[PDB]
């Protein structure tokens, strides 16, 4: 499997950061070939991110709308993006979900639409801490994952994210057993629903905090294809976090 | 009052066809001094759109996120949005009202996060058909008005735009003068909780469906200040919905 490593700039940036955000990024050398690298900046920054940023390293968007062209002021479209040449989109992040109410059926659309459009998905899940002290997180993962996991065709096409919601603030911490544990579920769930040609051709990478101390830890296991970045993503000293998993 | 004529893109276009349609819009020739003319794209066309549009064409987006800069993925923030230049937003859509469950908190709160960042405001509201035929428009709209306009500080920033629900996608019909009684109890309530020289001041838009053919009777009656239109903006007719308002 193909390491993937995403920045998720989130709600962040000005026209200034971002040209010398990219200019550190861009002195990394490394191969594309052998390696995925994503950048999503906020919408209205994607033409100017994607104008600094290099070739080797790929873009895309943080949301995509469930319906198509049309009447839905303030979406984009599956469609919008394709013709833009968008490379990847996020899917049910859980800041979504949280301030926004996205359900898993918006999930499922949201997939549907972007895979009918040939657009790359990273798509995420995850359990609460509520959840996770009922012991309820792999029943949880499960539910969310066989929300749309029928719908991936190309299993080159369609990253998956776990994201320990119960870790992200709250005091807590997920350790490189404790979500390898999980990504093996996952994997394992993918193996009897889709076969395994599939599950170990799918990539599976880890959306808690990473940072440059534990992200080396975390690649190391072996259903831990990568990850998601947040914050750390937002800093120069993101390229560590790639170099660990060169 | 000067006369504002919004373009609502809405979910639609592709590159090429936005350069078709703005080499289309800059021909008219219109003295930006005397008449507000604006266009929403989608996010991700913005930069593109802005380009190809001369200078007496103002742009914006289609919506503002309420919360700033931060841990918010797929939002824009009114403070990305004034680094970036961009002058107008739309707030309260009844197309997120609908579809995102936006509420009237979100109203005001994006209202207010907006003008903190020196951005211009178009507003949003409107009664539904379930709430016209029992003859709550008045109530209604009062409530949804009463729900940010003392948030208000420049009455030159803030465009209001009365959406009759009811006539859009129902067979039903807004005349000339059922929205022009509409527009009066609005300018009223800015008068009784602003005072007149701000409800002589403010823009109410028009935003029902608006085409070449009902514009100019409907930019004729007294509290009609312009705009917001729909796919009418789509076409390169929309030339003369501008005209009809020179
Ligand atoms: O928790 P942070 O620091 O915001 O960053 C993230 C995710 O959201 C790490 O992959
Ligand atoms: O109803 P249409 O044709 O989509 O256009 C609109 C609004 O939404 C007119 O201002």
């Amino acid at each position: 499997r193909k390491y993937f490593v995403a920045a998720n700039w989130k709600c962040n940036g000005t026209l200034e950061s971002i040209k010398s955000l990219t200019n550190s990024f861009n002195n990394l050398d490394f191969d594309p070939s052998k390696l995925d690298v994503v950048v999503f900046p906020v919408s209205v920054h994607y033409d100017h991110t994607r104008k600094l940023l290099q070739s080797k390293f790929s873009t895309g968007i943080q949301n995509v709308s469930k319906f198509g062209n049309g009447s839905y002021t303030g979406e984009v479209s599956a469609e919008i993006a394709k013709d833009l040449n968008i490379e990847y989109v996020i899917i049910g992040h859980f800041e979504r979900r949280k301030y926004f109410h996205e359900t898993d059926e918006d999930v499922r659309e949201k997939l549907q639409a972007s895979l009918k459009n040939n657009l790359k998905a990273v798509v995420c899940f995850g359990e609460s801490l509520e959840q996770r002290e009922q012991n309820k997180t792999i029943e949880v993962i499960t539910k969310q994952v066989k929300a749309f996991v029928d719908l991936i065709d190309n299993f080159d096409n369609v990253i998956l994210v776990y994201e320990p919601l119960f870790a992200i603030g709250t005091g807590k911490t997920a350790t490189p057993e404790q979500a390898q544990l999980v990504h093996k579920e996952i994997r394992k769930i993918v193996k009897d629903t889709c076969g395994e040609k599939q599950a170990n051709q799918i990539r599976i990478l880890y959306g808690g905090s990473v940072n440059t101390e534990n992200c080396s830890s975390l690649i190391q296991q072996e259903d831990i294809d990568g990850f998601l970045v947040g914050n750390a993503s937002l800093k120069e000293s993101f390229v560590d976090i790639i170099k660990s998993a060169m």
